[PDB]
């Protein structure tokens, strides 16, 4: 399931984890302040660490592509949580007028 930036905000206000699956260089250039960084490649190797587990987990990437194309991997990595993909990624978050942190 995809989730709008505004609906994601409401879930984050109730403790949902927002996980940025991009690389550190991308994150450092521009990220969502509420997000926790966990690059997809690291998640594929060693799994989701316990500190990033929650009843609700929202993954995001740049523009929706990496989340859409790895939906089955992400579904397993965060199981058995309720899992969402941020619609249009951080680009979507920006377009909705929600805050980002730029280097």
């Amino acid at each position: 399931t995809t989730i709008s930036p505004h609906d994601a905000q409401e879930l984050i206000a109730r403790g949902a984890k927002l996980i940025d699956i991009r690389d550190a260089d991308e994150y450092l250039r521009e990220h969502i302040p509420e997000a926790d960084l966990a690059p997809l490649s690291v998640l594929e190797q060693s799994g989701l660490p316990a500190k990033l587990r929650h009843e609700q987990i929202i993954f995001h990437c740049q523009a929706g592509k990496r989340t859409s194309n790895n939906a089955d991997k992400l579904a397993a990595i965060a199981a058995p949580a309720e899992i969402f993909l941020l619609e249009d990624g951080i680009d979507g978050w920006k377009k909705a007028g929600l805050p980002v942190a730029v280097n």
